[PDB]
């Protein structure tokens, strides 16, 4: 736990399978203090920063939060303004913000921005989002899975993301099988699957570990045995809309709903889910999605499987407050 | 007062006389402990959560500094996004917020929204604004009122609303009279009365309790008696620029002016307005409009009367914060 | 330093040498105590607003940092909504603010902007920029300036201004003169200088209290014998993109480079420059300026001159935080 004090926290990688024990022992210690109302300030005094380049409006809510609790005060810098690095370099940036603040909180763009952050600010910076990681989410979705499995290591679980896993999520669950010796099954179409580079790197990792990665298209063997079924939305804005209908076309069938959770012939499984989710039609792009691609009922996951017994997206949710508030309090306080 | 513990506030009728008078009561007692700087904070350690999806800059203010003053955390959430229920439903955004949050203040759009956020979030919520109701303004008119009137009850005073009536706040000024036997006084063309059915109902109920709810297009016995006149804006940015002229000409005659208030034949009524106000020249678009209308010297409100010595509007300003705090600690703290 | 108490900060001419002398070494006490871990907080319980009309995403942060530090809330209210003065007039808006808030931060436009809510608000409020003034840099240089020749006067050092001198930085230079005594030179084509009649005035000042003030188009005999060189960027965002070409022709003689560092025969001058800098390719917009100007290995100043060993552009940087925090204890703590 000592070998977090002062540290970045930019990738899954740059730590080993024990401190990611420890860490998450610690988010499980803050988690059951606050609920028992004997929380104890380890941040007082102290003054993050939120750069948040890339942001939604109820992203930041978690990180302060987690600030507040432990006595921190928070600066939130959004993505209202023009990005780091249009007026100002990243390396002056890092230099001005690192003589005001105690820590800081990226959310953005490239990695390479968050490693120039953490080694010219002097300070710990910690990685919310990148285009290559999801840190954060990650570590919420392995305190997640802990609790529902209670005395599970994690190279005894296996680990489903079905839809599109070529993306920062899927980057960050290669790397939990390779630290933890985690059973991950990506099931996707072929050309939504992460680098070939990058999965044949956290695949030795994840042998030398006691785990595998499998890669593959067919649902029935991919979810065979999981534990749990992870999926994220199929189209973001951005990606330009008129590639949503050859997406949808391809990722339709891997929608996660009543039948893939059966095909999983574990009656305990349970599903995950970054949010937020495209499951009803109870939002106005939900809705005319919905309506124009023939998807009522729910997108990448069906609204009985949401709102099953088995989904535990909200305890996902408030996990990432409880590990934001870990990474915090193991790097800023001895 | 125990009644308002962990209770939301979503629109005056869900309380009764006697609490609204409690909460008042606690709105003064707040107001004369921090005047005389002995502040008792009752909410340290809880974090708020301030959803403004209708929003001025200026508007967050008076809800931080209640927060503030009462030891509270503030995370706000702005109308520069997205609106709730566009990427993600109002049901999941309540269940994430209520388990990050101890308090929810809302600023928005139907009353539906934040029924379902107190529904959901199971945690207190209450209502800013939407656009039903005026909660926090009628809160703060009716402590400035009692300011004013020292001794008297809600049903010994006649309120005046003068302009366009069929809005948020004059349908919180009906539940008002419908609540504490106000002598309420609508005094505005035909065609800007609220909604029939709620003056139908509120009009039963506030004769049952002592007081009398009057729509009438005459300034002169509209407004005879009156203990306050209040007023507000005559047109707003979002309803179409060229219907601004037929509402000007339609609501002219209704400027609370020198001759409106010596109609009223009480020489101690005072002048109400919840801010902003058009009272000169001394705003861009109050100057284009005098100019573009013909009405230099102000529109709702000539700036002789806005600034003259029966103007209140100042402390029924600085009075919603204090409601606020009075709203907060009540349903926070025990 | 009780002459402070409960008064606004407005421009530098609004106090005396020996007052600016007690500020700058209450800030030095402010920097050491934090740095030593013993600060002492002097502003728990107040409340701050950030009223900040013109702002970049990084401007707060020095001024939540030193509120923070010192045990202040703050509300920071951004240039997203409208300006001040286009729903709400100033004089309504200052009333409002001053019963909510203890202190107001202003950052904006008009100087009669700042002056009235000064007059209106019944609060300390201070002038962090407006179009005739930079009092928070002036601070943070004069504070550096000190830290670099220790045990010297002011009316002992000799600045430099090069580049563009026409603006609310030069003026506040001029101030400085005027009222300490500094030997300022502002090295400029002439199109660039101050208003003649501001220069006079400061001139007849400067000169009674052991100064002077030059103002000179002749690089060689402008920076002879100067202590600090500072600049600041050479065209903005606002002004008219087809001026830049002739703006930057005229000025491009006056890039602070090692020649210039070298001309002014004194082997310690430090070079000074609010950020942000346009030092290197390492920014989108710097990068297509040099491209489009010629102006690759940096604009206003070079990349050579801004990472050398004489730069002391993060120190700067690094006091205005300390430099805010003392004129906000100073002025609301007694």
């Amino acid at each position: 736990m000592s070998t977090f004090y002062q540290k970045p926290f930019l990738k899954l990688l740059d730590f080993t399978a024990s401190e990611l024990t420890a860490l998450l022992q610690l988010a499980a210690k803050l988690k059951a203090d606050k609920k028992n109302g004997k929380e104890e300030q380890k941040l007082v005094g102290k003054n993050i920063a939120l750069i948040f380049e890339k942001d939604s409006t109820r992203t930041r809510c978690s990180f302060e939060v987690a600030a507040y609790d432990q006595g921190a005060r928070v600066t939130y810098l959004g993505s209202s303004g023009s990005q780091i690095g249009h007026k100002e370099s990243i390396k002056d940036t890092a230099r001005v913000l690192g003589r005001m603040f105690d820590g800081i909180q990226y959310r953005g763009y490239g990695q390479e921005i968050v490693e120039t952050l953490a080694e010219y600010s002097g300070v710990p910076v910690w990685n919310g989002l990148t285009d290559e990681y999801h840190p954060t989410q990650l570590l919420a979705d392995l305190l997640t899975m802990q609790e529902h499995l209670p005395g599970k290591a994690f190279n005894e679980m296996t680990l489903v993301y079905a839809g599109d896993a070529r993306n920062n999520m899927g980057n960050s669950m290669l790397e939990a099988a390779a630290l933890t010796g985690l059973d991950l099954r990506l099931v996707a179409p072929k050309a939504c699957w992460p680098q070939a580079a990058l999965v044949a790197e956290c695949s030795a990792m994840a042998k030398k570990n006691g785990g595998a990665i499998t890669l593959t298209e067919d649902i029935a063997s991919g979810v065979k045995g999981a534990d749990f079924i992870y999926t994220d939305v199929w189209v973001s804005m951005g990606e330009p809309k008129e590639k949503w209908a050859e997406r949808i076309a391809l990722l339709r069938d891997y929608q996660v709903n009543s039948q893939m959770m059966a095909l999983t012939g574990n009656p305990q499984v349970k599903f995950l889910h970054c949010l937020p989710a495209f499951h009803d039609d109870e939002t106005t792009l939900g809705k005319k999605m919905a309506e124009e691609y023939g998807l009522h009922g729910g997108m990448e996951v069906t609204d009985e499987v949401f709102e099953s017994a088995a989904s535990i997206v909200f305890d996902e949710a408030e996990n990432r407050m409880h590990t934001i508030k870990a990474v915090m309090v193991a790097t800023l306080s001895k």
